[PDB]
Order: structure tokens, then sequence, then C-alpha cells
């Protein structure tokens, strides 16, 4: 899975390392190769489950995967296992996915469909298609042979289930492309029939599937061999022609078609190809038709290291080599059929004479241009054009010709130019392109509107509107027009009568009845689409014309009889084009129309009289069923279902509301009985009566045309069909019809190239038919037997019986049916039930003895199915094998098979057994495995065997060939049958595996282990075995009380805690809690693997892992945990932060044993666990991992039951409330980061019962008076004070005050109870004591002074809390926190404030940590939303901080106060810079002046610029000048970027400072000046320089420093210190920026420097040049 976090030349290691892993797994006998197994199929699961496109990717894995199918390294000192391991895994992983599809009207399959029931499964599968592509496409010399025949058929068998799932076409090329690779399908032969099946099956199938599907389904049909398929090639030919077609775009699709056009040229011979070219060639003319960075830098070994599809135009190469190539015989075909059929049609005139003359208006001309010659072209570029934007182009010049050729018409006859522009638009409004469906979907639904108009109604172009959206219906291939259409006649339909008022819809072209008539037209016509469409049409107007009535009550039986009728005539053609769902789902809405309108509206007036009814003057829903009833047995299934479940429907449907039985009753006793045999057999003229038998009352017999056998099957069918629908149910009595035409056909089981296939399936759906009407005559009356004429049918029935059970392909069955031959079975076995318990079980036993016996499967099995030969015997073992399967699960192999026994079980099951256990001992192919798990499955459905079974498996026999053990391998092989038999016979089955457990140790555990990871698989479906496993393992402890103690060792107790956690994971819900009846068992062995000093703790770090099924106990058996663990835990600790240093493995195994501790923590909620955990977490000054603790503290105060946070926040408040001999340190820690973590980060809001259950204690212990007569007791009592303040304040922030300002809970506790005291009157106790503290007279205390501080800290934080929860709407903090009495020693800030240690505080956090810049800057922003200076806060921090008096520490502090919440004190920036720049500019900061105070300081007072500035007062303009001479005097600093950072806010500062004075001109001169001609030291300062001269600062000297002769030559003279490009450079451009100033300037001194800096320069122009 890592492999993809890897470097070239690095993931060669790797691969060489699992190899090499590889190789030793597989080096011993196999007992352990099945860890191969394991780890290449989990593999592949981690390789598909990423996501589908460092984030790692399947194409990352494709190198790695490829380097070991076949590329033996070898150096080291196998191939063949891993790939057939490989693809045994890829073919186990496509059984396993679940890719099942979830669903206005469509045709297209994946149009709302597509939508998969899982996502992830089906990325799961396009990543494995798309690995599976890079890795077995070569190779496949001879890896890939044995596999082919079995990975195809699954192939086909999943793919004829989804059809729609582009993938299985991609995999079943790939293999065919194996395939032709070697030689095969020569002249194995079941796999070629299979594939010819399935390949004719997808031809006929992929004409509706779209882009990817369809080229999918292409790339696996050209790829077919055929040179040997080569029958019928007209129907792969549409595969070939639409593979160019298609092509053009997808230049792989035109390569595929290539190379099969090449194959099929040069391969087959030219006599069977030559009548096949003039279709092909004619669709081939359209295919006539870094480094550069460095460039100009030699190619030097810089630029080494950076050198480290197909394309159309290979494709014309090819083409015209290929024309070329194919002779001047057959190349006139490419180009002779041109032009003649859509060619020559394009290059016709639209219309005959020009219209839509445009005149483009001018100045003065305004010429006449013809509109229309550009539309065949417009139209062309819209529809497809390649190219984004000339398609959008068109697409909007198209719409505006549209609407000026709508304006033209109504100022000239365009019916003709509409016929051509109406396709156009219904094509376009459908396609791909999202922009253009944008338009053209408004634009034709108001064309539809304009149209349906009366204004625009019954003329040409309306028709021709109508007209074309009607064969856009209907038309060749095109998935995504017809539902299109299908809205637009909708909304034809709706529009058509909402516009247009009855008083012109009786006689008027284009109306209701005229469409309807059109779609009942279009319905009876004899082609596939044509009626498809008109089916559709009604599917799209159902909702409408069914809330209208009138027509309802008109023509609804009409439209009943026309749709069944074309349901009847969609019987010919194929299921997959989806004609008859879209046909049946238009009956199905008719029929839920007509239940409502007609069970309480049934009447006999007049109505339409449908097609192939009798002239009648009144129609009713009576004779519609008489008629239905009369149609029952017709030729057609589809149509003969939805008639039978109509008639079914409508009998109840009567005004009688009879059931059908009566009714049936009451119509036969008047009728005759002899009505209703010729109904089942009538239908309409043609009879299984008439001719009243089989196939031999006809013109001529003996041979037969395919015509006769199929009527005659198909009418005997639903004669069948009709007869079991009719007896199975409850209607009429079996006596009642008791035809005769089923004698022959028990004779015609024993039977052109393709006709016989198709006379087996029309057989093979005729046989099944009879088996089951025998099935529901038999099981419905027992009584009617007698008239059963010797159904024995001469030992045929039976024979067709015994014949469909063992070997049923002589009958007629074939090898691809795959929907048939999983339905045998079924009915097979429903056959033989209902055949038991009626007086014929003697014969059916009788005949299937003859057939199968116990010899006979003796006979049959031989010592030979070790070898390669599997076609010939295996068959045979395969089907005898299936038929006893299938026979048993009939409920009856102990007649058939007689009970041949010894002492208890069957011979039979013993034999199979020691068979099956002989056979491997002296291959492990696929069919052979499978057919061995087959015959076991069969042995142990016989009997019993479960302890035979169990002392197979125990059996130390030892017999191996280089060393495994036998009866070992026996289960290592089969794991699957062996568990699933073992569990549905568990209550006897454990008792044997646990009575001898001793000595067979090793071998239990596996098979235990084995046995409860298949239970834990099987879980979600049966859900209650697991349960019975485990409490079954409970209730047997005792037997196995040898694994635990002073012996068994190591490798015994590891597998006794792993089979303890896998039962438990599927146990405790209902038992294990102290009641289970074997819990002190288990318990004792949990107790003694959790204790004393047996090894590692790394299985202790398992054990504990378990210790949440453990911590819901009660009564003392938490008192013993509790005791175990914290002797482990002080027997196994450190007692130390970082006692063992970091990397030693020692760490690693601390680390990992405290993350299992606080995993078994947070999992559940235990406060036992939570209070050690705190005890060895809160105790140390800085703990190694900090933040797990924390995350774990959060997970557990977000976990519901909020009975049990209160119980952890009780245990810890009473633990740290507890008064024991502490260093109180830990007493401080314990709520500093435990409690406090749980009570801030979440908590349940009925956490005030934890408030209510301290405040009649927390407010105690702060009244009480501190007793300073020792500090061991004093300190104790301090940090207690802190705890309580701390907790107090979270509750009071965290709850909002609608719980403490109302009498609920809290104020009960409080005092008295239910007195006045509605919010109040508590708060006021606690905050005078609060006020009290913080406010103490230090005076002259000296016992302590740190944890007084930090206590006054605490009582601050308080009261902010508790006034941040009280009302705050007015000022308040005049006496509370805020402006207290000096004059009695009340000092607030003064005591909280270290104010004694110097911070150093580099230039590049100490003081924002002080624990209570937070809570301060809360508060400030707080009131600030709860609203000149203000005098509460706003006057007296800024008298406190103006005041040079009052020492430093608190001055810094109340400047970060201000600079945190800028913001606040923005608008009120003028009484603020003073303080603020009098500390920026003062000598006494820390050290040499804290650059960091004073650049936060500075960058506040011009983040506020233009409120207010540093001048216009003499004291802060001084200050403000002593600040700038010291900022540059102290801007040098050895780093560029801090250095660089300096110089902008001095740059910034001389912006703001351009009001009132002064540059330290001495201190520049004295910084630039100096003789160096090897140092940078003029660098600073000819750059402040710059910085001067930058906006408009003059060199101003006429009176500063030295006079300018001297300033201004210093100046000049650095140009001559050539040693570094920047001094000189930014010399010479500030001398420039200087002479244009005093230049731009009138002042006579320009020529003095001028001539200075020319002598400079000729001083330079002869020695060096470039300087």
């Amino acid at each position: 899975d890592s492999f993809p976090q890897y470097s070239p030349k690095m993931q060669l290691v790797c691969c060489r390392a699992i190899v090499k892993v590889f190789l030793a797994l597989a080096a011993k006998g196999p007992v352990l190769r099945n860890c191969i197994s394991t780890v290449v199929h989990q593999g592949l699961i981690r390789i598909c489950s990423k996501p589908v496109v460092k984030v790692p990717t399947y194409k990352d894995y494709v190198d790695l995967f490829r380097h070991l199918l076949s590329s033996d390294q070898m150096m080291d000192s196998l191939n063949h296992l891993l790939y057939d391991e490989f693809v045994k895994s890829v073919l186990k992983i496509v059984e396993k996915l679940d890719l099942t599809l979830e669903i206005m009207i469509p045709t297209s399959d994946p149009a709302a469909n597509l939508h998969p029931a899982k996502p992830k499964d089906f990325s799961a599968f396009i990543n494995l298609v798309e690995f599976c592509r890079e890795i077995l496409p070569e190779k496949q010399a001879e890896f890939f042979e044995p596999w082919v025949y079995s990975f195809s058929y699954e192939l086909i068998l999943q793919s004829t289930r989804l059809p729609l799932i582009s993938g299985f076409y991609k995999l079943l090329s790939i293999t065919v492309r194996n395939a032709k690779k070697i030689k095969y399908f020569e002249g194995k032969y079941s796999c070629f029939a299979l594939f010819v099946k399935f390949g004719k099956e997808v031809a006929v199938k992929m004409k509706q599937y779209k882009d990817e599907l369809l080229a999918s389904c292409l790339t696996f049909l050209l790829s077919l061999p055929h040179n040997i398929i080569e029958l019928d090639v007209r129907a792969y030919v549409p595969a070939l022609q639409m593979a160019f077609k298609l092509g053009l775009s997808y230049t792989p699709l035109a390569e595929v078609g290539l190379n099969a056009l090449e194959e099929w040229s040069i391969y087959i011979d030219r006599h069977v190809m030559q009548p096949y070219y003039k279709d092909i060639l004619p669709c081939l003319d359209g295919y006539l038709k870094a480094l550069s960075r460095a460039a100009q830098k030699g190619f030097n070994k810089v630029v080494l290291k950076h050198l480290k599809a197909i394309s159309l135009e290979e494709i014309r190469i090819r083409v015209v080599q290929m024309l070329g190539s194919l002779g001047g015989q057959i190349n006139k075909n490419l180009l002779t059929v041109t032009s003649s059929d859509e060619m020559m049609k394009s290059y016709v005139a639209w219309d005959r004479e020009k219209r839509l003359s445009f005149a483009v208006p001018f100045r003065e001309m305004k010429p006449v241009i013809f509109l229309d010659v550009f539309l065949p072209r417009v139209t062309e570029l819209a529809l497809t054009a390649s190219d984004r934007q000339t398609k959008v182009a068109a697409c909007e010049l198209l719409h505006s010709m549209v609407m000026f050729m709508l304006g033209k018409a109504t100022q000239p006859p365009m019916y003709q130019l509409y016929k051509r522009t109406f396709p156009v638009l219904l094509r376009l409004a459908c396609d791909v392109d999202q922009v253009t469906r944008q338009l053209y979907e408004p634009l034709v639904m108001q064309l539809i509107h304009w149209f349906t108009n009366n204004k625009k109604f019954e003329s040409q172009d309306t028709v021709a509107l109508l007209e074309a959206i009607l064969d856009g219906i209907v038309d060749p291939v095109d998935s995504t027009l017809r539902d299109f259409c299908g809205r637009c006649i909708r909304e034809f339909l709706k529009w058509s009568i909402k516009q247009i008022t009855p008083q012109q819809q009786e006689k008027s072209p284009v109306n209701t009845k005229s469409l309807f008539k059109r779609l009942y037209s279009l319905a009876l016509h004899p082609n596939a689409f044509k009626r498809l469409g008109a089916s559709l049409a009604f599917n799209n107007i159902y909702r409408e014309f069914r809330e209208e009535e009138s027509l309802v009550e008109q023509f609804v039986f009409e439209a009943l009889v026309i749709y069944m009728e074309s349901l009847a005539l969609a019987h010919a053609d194929e299921k997959s084009l989806g004609t008859i769902q879209q046909c049946c789902d238009a009956i199905d809405h008719l029929c839920r129309i007509i239940e409502k309108k007609h069970v309480s509206l049934n009447k006999a007036k007049k109505r339409r009289l449908p097609r192939g009814f009798p002239p009648s003057a009144s129609l009713c829903l009576l004779d519609l069923v008489k008629w239905l009833l009369a149609h029952c047995g017709r030729p057609q299934t589809e149509c003969r279902h939805k008639s039978i479940e109509l008639f079914y429907k409508f009998v109840p449907l009567l005004p009688g509301n009879r059931s059908p039985n009566l009714w049936l009753k009451d119509v036969l006793k008047e009728e005759g009985v002899s009505f209703l045999i010729n109904t089942f057999e009538g239908g309409g003229c043609g009879q299984p009566s008439g001719i009243l038998a089989q196939p031999t009352l006809l013109y001529l017999r003996g041979p037969f045309s395919l015509q006769a056998t199929l009527c005659w099957l198909d009418l005997l069918l639903a004669a069948l069909e009709c007869y079991n629908t009719f007896i199975g149910e409850r209607t009429v009595g079996a006596l009642q019809v008791l035809l005769k035409a089923v004698a022959f056909f028990l004779e015609s089981i024993a039977m052109s190239p393709q006709e016989g296939e198709r006379y087996n399936y029309s057989k093979c759906t005729v046989v099944v038919r009879i088996m089951e009407f025998t099935t529901t005559l038999l099981n419905t009356s027992p009584e009617g037997w007698k008239l059963l004429k010797k159904d024995l049918c001469n030992t045929h029935l039976m024979r067709v019986l015994v014949q469909t059970l063992c070997e049923p392909a002589s009958i007629g069955f074939n090898i691809g049916d795959v929907q048939v031959m999983a339905h045998l079975p079924d009915v097979c076995v429903n056959l033989m039930k209902a055949l038991k318990m009626s007086p014929y079980k003697d014969i059916l036993e009788t005949h299937l003895r003859e057939k199968i016996t116990a010899q006979s499967i003796e006979e049959l099995c031989a010592v030979n199915l070790y070898g390669p030969d599997a076609q010939v015997d295996r068959s045979r073992l395969a089907a005898v094998v299936s038929a006893c399967k299938q026979l048993h699960r009939a409920g009856l192999l102990h007649n058939i098979l007689p009970s041949q026994s010894t002492d208890l079980h069957h011979s039979v099951g013993t034999e199979l057994l020691s068979l099956v256990y002989k056979g491997i001992a002296p291959s492990l192919d696929l069919s052979c495995k499978q057919l061995a798990s087959g015959l076991l499955e069969l042995a142990f459905a016989f009997g019993g065997l479960c302890e035979r079974l169990v002392s197979l498996l125990l059996n130390p026999a030892v017999l191996s060939t280089a060393h495994f053990s036998h009866g070992e391998y026996f289960y290592s092989l089969f794991s699957e049958t062996i568990n699933t038999e073992l569990l549905k016979n568990l209550d006897l089955a454990v008792l044997e595996l646990m009575q001898s457990s001793v000595d067979n140790t090793k071998m239990v555990s596996a098979v235990l282990n084995g046995m409860l990871d298949q239970s834990f698989r099987e879980r979600a479906n049966q859900k209650h075995q697991g349960l019975k496993l485990a409490t079954t393992i409970l209730q047997h402890w005792k037997k196995c009380d040898s694994w635990w103690a002073k012996d068994s060792p190591l490798e015994t107790k590891m597998a006794v805690l792993a089979l303890l956690a896998k039962i438990l994971q599927i146990d405790s819900s209902v038992s294990f809690n102290t009641s289970h009846g074997s819990f002190p068992e288990v318990f004792t062995t949990y107790i003694s693997l959790l204790a004393d000093t047996k090894l590692d703790l790394h299985l202790k770090g398992q054990a504990v892992t378990l210790l949440p099924f453990f911590t819901s106990l009660t009564g003392g058996s938490l008192e013993e945990l509790r005791r175990v663990l914290e002797q482990l835990i002080v027997a196994h600790f450190p007692m130390q932060s970082r006692e063992f240093p970091p990397g030693t493995p020692r760490f690693n195994n601390y680390v990992d044993c405290m993350k299992k501790f606080l995993d078994a923590l947070e999992l559940s909620q235990s406060p036992m666990l939570l209070e050690l955990m705190t005890e060895v977490l809160c105790r140390e000054q800085q703990h190694v991992m900090e933040e797990l603790f924390q995350s774990s503290f959060r997970r557990i105060a977000r976990r519901g039951s909020c009975v049990t946070q209160v119980g952890l926040l009780e245990s810890v408040y009473e633990m740290f409330r507890k008064d024991d001999p502490r260093l109180s340190f830990t007493r401080q820690s314990f709520v500093d980061r435990s409690l406090l973590t749980l009570l801030w980060h979440c908590s349940l809001d009925a956490l005030r019962e934890f408030f209510s259950t301290i405040v009649v204690d927390a407010i105690d212990v702060l009244k009480s008076r501190f007793t300073k007569l020792n500090e061991s007791t004093f300190d104790t009592q301090i940090t207690k004070k802190m705890g309580y303040y701390k907790i107090l304040d979270v509750m009071y922030s965290r709850l909002p005050k609608d719980d403490v300002h109302a009498k609920e809970s809290k104020i009960n506790q409080v005092f008295h109870g239910s007195c006045i005291t509605e919010g109040n009157e508590l708060t006021k106790t606690l905050i005078k004591l609060c006020y009290d503290a913080f406010t103490e007279n230090m005076a002259g205390e000296n016992q302590l002074l740190e944890r007084r501080r930090l206590y006054h800290c605490a009582a601050y934080n308080c009261a902010i809390s508790v006034i941040c929860c009280v009302f705050n709407e007015l000022k308040f903090y005049q006496g509370f926190l805020f402006s207290e009495k000096p004059e009695k020693n009340l000092l607030i800030f003064e005591n909280l404030i270290d104010l004694k240690r110097r911070y150093n505080f580099p230039v590049e956090d100490e003081l924002n940590r002080h624990e209570c810049m937070a809570p301060l800057t809360a508060l400030v922003k707080h009131m600030h939303r709860s609203l000149r200076d203000l005098p509460s806060w706003m006057k007296f921090l800024h008298g406190k901080l103006g005041n040079p008096i009052v020492p430093l520490n608190i001055r810094l502090f109340l400047a970060k106060l201000v600079i945190n919440t800028e913001e606040v004190f923005r608008p009120y920036a003028k009484h603020w810079l003073s303080p603020l720049l009098q500390l920026a500019a003062s000598e006494n900061n820390g050290g040499e002046g804290i650059h960091y105070m004073v650049v936060e300081i500075v960058a506040t007072i011009l983040s506020w610029t233009g409120l207010a500035t540093p001048t216009g007062v003499p004291k802060d303009e001084v200050l403000a000048n002593r600040l700038l001479n010291f900022l540059m005097k102290h801007v040098f600093h050895p780093k560029r970027a801090v250095f660089r950072h300096n110089l902008e806010i001095i740059k910034t500062l001389v912006e703001c400072w351009k009001d009132c004075l002064s540059i330290p001109y001495r201190l520049i001169f004295e910084k630039f000046s100096g003789k160096d001609p090897n140092s940078k030291d003029n660098s600073v300062g000819i750059q402040l320089l710059g910085i001067v001269m930058a906006n408009d600062l003059p060199p101003y000297d006429p009176q500063c420093g030295i006079q300018s002769s001297e300033y201004f030559q210093a100046l000049v003279n650095n140009m001559s210190f050539v040693r570094y490009k920047e001094v000189y450079a930014a010399a010479a451009e500030v001398l420039g920026l200087i002479l244009r100033y005093v230049m731009e300037r009138k002042n006579i001194l320009e020529e003095s420097l001028c001539e200075l800096v020319a002598k400079q320069l000729k001083q330079h122009q002869n020695t060096m040049e470039d300087k």
C-alpha cells in the first residue's frame, strides 16, 4: 500500500524484498502457501480501494505488480504461481462486488437506471478493470493458457446478468486477445461454441449502447479471431463499419478497426469477403480528408538531468498503405458507391427560390444578402464542429437565423424550409453539450407553443413540426432523441388543448383524435422502432389525457386492444431491443387508469370499436373481459401473459365484486363445459384442437421445416401455460378440464448449423413448462391423480426427468443460456417434492434407481481425477454430484440412494470422505478443487459424520514430500465447506473439538479461529449462530484449563487472548455481564493474563483492548480489576515523564501502551479508567504526548449518556478535592488540564447537576479564611481555591443566562431553596469574596508569592466570567475589577503582574501567554459589543499606562492588551497613541530596546493613520523624533529579511512623518562615511539616504552636522570602493536622484556635484571599463 510513496531507484529494493519474502513463504510445503493467497488478494483490495482518477492511484502500482508476474530477477539465488494466484484473486474480486443498478420515460438503458447501489463498489470495479488491462496484455505465452476457459465462462456469466456494465467487455477483450496471441480455437470446443454464441448475442445487443459502452463492445467484438469465427460474417459487418464511422474522434477505435480489417482481409479467403467489401470500404474515405528554460546556456551537465497514444496522421498513412495493398480489383469499391446515398442529397438546394432577404444596414446603401445560403453550412457547423468556440458561435448564429425566419414568416411560403430545419433543432436541443442544451430547449418549447396556438393552426408549418417530432420519436439508433421527442409530444398534447377551444376541435386536422389515430397506425407497423416509439408516445402522454374526462370514457378500450395487439406483434423481435418493456409499461398505466374510472362508471353507452372485435352496438367492461378470456391462449408469450394477468385483475372489477372462481362456475354452468376447453386452445382460428395432435397430422412429416415445428411448439406452450394458470389458482377444478398433444413430445426429446439451436431452445422452453405443470397439478389436488393418463409416459417423463438431473445436454439444453440453467434445479426439485407425496413415488424411485446407484457412483469415481483430463472424467462426476445435491434438496435421498450402513452412517458418505481425504495425498487446479468441494458437500449432506469429520481433522498423521502434517492440509485446502458444515451441526462439534485439546492445542486453536472467522463473516445474515457459538465456547472453558498457567509457553497465551477478543466482538450485547454463568472463569483468565511479569507489555497492550468489555461489572469485581490494574501500572511504569530516552522501542513501547490505554478509555466511558489515566498523566510538568490526552478527553466528553458524564466529572472532582499529602503541583494540574478540559471542550446541557452538587460546598471553602501558619497546609488550600474559581468560571462562561438567572435547581441548592431568589443574591455572595481576592493587601507578605499571584489571576478570571454571565447592561466595573482604591493599598494590576523578571524578548511569545491575555481580550470585545474615552476602562488604563512612574512589566502588559484588540481603540485613538509612542520611544525597554514591542507599537500607530498624528503637540513630537533617531541608529541587523523589514517601517514612518521635523543627517553621514575598500559599512547608510530621498525629503544641509562640501564628497567617493555591486550601484542611484531634484528645484548647487561626479567617473573610464 505504501509503495507509491517512494522514489525512483528506490522502487526496486522494495520489489526485490517482496519477491524474496514471497519466495521464502512458498519455500515450504503447502500448509502456509495460503498466506500468499491472502496477501495478494488483500493487496488487490487495497489497490482497488484507492480513488479513481502525493495522492496515489493504481497507475503508481502498475510497475510494482508488472515487476513480478514474470520478471524473475534471480541474482538473489514462482512466476507461474504469482500469475495464477493474481488471476484467481481477480476472479474472487469480480465475484464478490455488488454492481447492481437502481433507478421522464427513456429508451436508453443507462439513462436514469445508471445509479449504482454501492458507488464504492463501482469505483473499485473500474479501478480493477483499468489495472488489469495493463497487467495481462502480455507475458501470455503459457500462464494464461489454462485460465482461458474458466475466465471467459465467469465473464460471460457475470455480463449476461448485467449487460450494460462496461468493463466486462474490456476484460473479455483482454482474454480473447490473450487467446489470440497463442494458437487457439483451432477447428475447448465448448469454449469456442459458447464464445460464438455470446459474440452473436452481443453483436445483436450493442445496437443501443452509448459512447463508452459501445466503444467497449466494439473493442471486444473486433478482437475476435474471425479466421475461425467466420460463419455469418454479415452479423459482424455493422460492428466494423461503425468502428470507423464512430472513429475520427476516438483514435484507438480506428486502430482496432484497421487491425480487424487487415486480419480479415489477409487470413480469410478472398471468396466470402469479396461480396462484403462494398459495405466496409466506403466508410474508409473519411480518413483521407525544463530543457527549454535553460536553452541558451550550453548543453552542459545542467541539462543532463532534464533528459531523465496513437495520433491521426499515422492512421491515414496506414489507411493508404492498406488501400494500396488491397489491390486494384477491390479498391474501386471505396469510391464507386459514393455520391449516391447521402453525399449528393446534401448537395441539394433546400428551397427552390432564395428567401430570408437580409438588408444589412449601412450608412447609405443598405445592400441585400440572402441568409438561406449560409443555412446548409451553419447547420452542419452547429450539429458538429469539433471546436467549442466555433460550435457556440454557430449555435448562436443559427438561433438568430431561426428568430429571423420566424419573424419574416409573418411580415412568403416557408414550409419547405421548416422541414429541413426542425430536425436540426430537435437534434440540437438534446445533444451532449451543456451550453447548447441550455439553448434550443426553450426555443423548441416556444416553437411548440407558437405552432399549437390558434393564430397558427391547421397550417403546413404546424403539421410539418408535428411530423418532424413524430419521425424523431421513431428512428434507427438514437437513444437520447426518442425521450426528448416524447417530452415534445407530451408538451404538444398539453398545449394543443389549452390553447384550442373545443368548438374547433371536432372538424380540424392535427387534433387529439387525429394524433391518437396516428399513434395507433404506428402501433401496428411491422417494424420494431415504429411501434416502440408508438408505445413510448402513450408512455409519455398517460399523465395527460387522464386528468381530462370525456376522452377516458371514449377510447380506453380501443387503446387497450390496440396496445395488446402491438405487444403480440412485438413477440418476434429481440428482447434486448426493449420494445415489449415500453408496451408493457403503457398497458400497465392504462390498466391502472381503467380500474378507477370504470369501477364506479361502468356503463353501456356508445364507444369506439377496437380492432379485431365483433361488430357491436355497445361496449363495456364485461365484453372486454370476455374477449380477454377468449384470447387467453395465444402463441405469443408476453401478450398471453399480459392478457391472463389483466383478466385476473378485471374479474373482481365487475359490479358483482365476485371472486373469479364463482364467476367462472356461473359462466360454465350455462355456456357449457366445452366452451372452456377450446377457449384454452383457441385465441384465433389456429388450434391444438383441429389438428388434435403433434407435428404428425400435417402436410409433410419425417423431415420438417423450422416454421411448422415452431408453430406447434408455441401453441402447445400457450395451452400448457393457460392450463397451469387456471388449475394452480383455485378457480376451476382439475377434473373440469380433463391435453393429448403431449404424447409424441416425450419422444421429441431425441431431436442446419443454427436451426438446431433455435429448435432446441424452443423445445427446452416447453419441457420445463411441462414439468412445472405436472408439479402444480399434483400439488393443487391429490385426488386428481387418477385422471393422470399414465404419466409414466412409457418411461419417458421419468426419462426426461432423469436426463434433466444428470447430463441435461442430450435433450436440448446448450451451454451458454445461463438464464434457463439457473432455473432447472428449482423446477426439478419442485417436481420431486410433488411426486413423492402423490402415489407415484414408487415408479419415480424405481426408474431413478436404473440410472443412479451406489455402485454406479463407485464405478464412476476413480483415482485418475488428479490427472490433466477433466472434460471426460470429471464431467460425469460433476453431473452426478449436482444431481445428488438437487435430489437431497427435495428431501429424498435415502430412498433413491439406499442407506448402505455398517453401524450408523451411510457407506456412500464415508467412502466419499475417504476419497476426498486420499485425493490430496500422493495439483491446485480450480476445476478439480471445485469438484472436490462439491463432493465433500454432498458427502456431508448425506447424513452426520460430524464426529468423524473432527476426528479426521485432528488426526496427527504425517505424510509429506519436500513437510506439513496430514489432517492439517485437509483444513488448509478446504476451509469453507468444512466450517459451514461445522456451524450447522454445532452443540456436538464443539464438544468433540475441545474434548482433545491438551495434546492438540495448535490444531484446535487453528480450527476454532477459522470457525470464528467464518461465523464473523456470516454476520448480518443469520445474526444468531454467532452468539450461539460464542456462548457455547464460554460454557466449555474448564476443559481448556491448560493454556493459561506457568506452562504453555509464550505462543499459547497470545492465542488465548486472540480467541477471547474474537469471541467478545460477537458477544456481550446479550450476555457476559456478571450473570452469563461462566463469567467467573473468563474473568479469572483475564485477570491472570493481565498480571505479574509474564512477558512484554505489547500483548498487555492487546489485553487492555478488551478492557471495555470488562468495565461494566459491579460488586467487588471492579475492586479486583482496579487493584490488578494499579498493580501492573505501578510495576510496569517509570514514574517519570522521560525516564526512557526517545528512540529505542522502550519509548515506543511506552507510547504504544499509553495509546492502547487511551483507546480503551475513549471507546467506553470508564470513570475507573479515567481516574487512573489522569493520575498517570497530570503528575509531570509536561508529558511527552500531551495532545492525545486532550483529544481523548474531547472524545469522552461527547459520547452522550448524560448520567455518565456527570459521573466522570463527580469522580474526578471528588479525587481532586480529596485531602491527601502531596506537592500540590499534581493538585493544581488535576484541574488545570484534566477537569477543565472536560468542562470546556464538551458537556451535555444536563451538566448543571454537577454544578448543583458543588455550589453548596464550593462557596463554603472560598468563604473559609486562610491559615498561613505553615506553607505545607497553605498551598493546598490556595490550590483548592484556584480549582474552585476555575470550575466556577467555566460553568458560568459555558452555561447561558437561563439556568443561573432563573431558579430551577441551583438556587434550590443554594441558601434555603424555594425562596424568592429569582436569579441572584448568591452570585453577589461569591462576587464579594472574589473581588476580595486579587485585591488583597500584599503589604510585606513573604511566604508565597508566585502561588498568590496565580491565585489572584484565577480570581480575576472568575470575576471576568461572572461579569460576562451577569446582566452587564450597565457599567458595573467602577467598583468591580476596575478603578480600585489605591489609597487603601487595594492595588489590582500591580500584584498579579510579576514585575520582577525581565523578559529577554528576541526580535525573531511570552507576554501573550500571561494566562490573562485571552480572557481580558475576550472581555474587552464582549463589553465593546455590550454597549470620548470611557472613564471606567478606557480612562483608567490610559492613566495607568501614560505615567512612567508605574513599573515596566505592567506597562508592556497593557501595551500588549491594547495592540491585541486595537480595533476597539481605533475610534478613540487620540489619547492612546501618546502613551503608546512614549513607551515605544522610551529607553527603558528590555535590553537594548525590545524591537518586537516597538515594531508592533509603530505598526499600530500607522495602522490608524488619518485619525490621529504623532505631531501637533511638542511632547509627542520630540518623543517621535527620539524614536526615529533610535530606529535609524539601530536599523542594522545582519539578517537580510529583517533588514528589509526595518527599512520598510522607516519608509512608512517617514511617509507618515512628513509633517514635523528632522532626519539624523550626522548619523547617516557617520553611517556611510569612513574609508573601507573591503567592507559594506556604507551600504546601509546610503540605503537610508535613499529612503530619505524616496518621496520628497531633500538633503537639507544648511545647518546640520558637517558642511555640504564634506557631505557630498563623502557621498560621491563611495563609488571608488569597487568590491560589491550594491554599494556603488545604489550610491550612483541616489546621486542621480539628488541631481534630478537639485535640477528640478531651482538652487545654485548642481554644478558642483556635476563636476565632482564627472571627475569620479573619469577616474574609472580608463582603469576598469564595466564599473
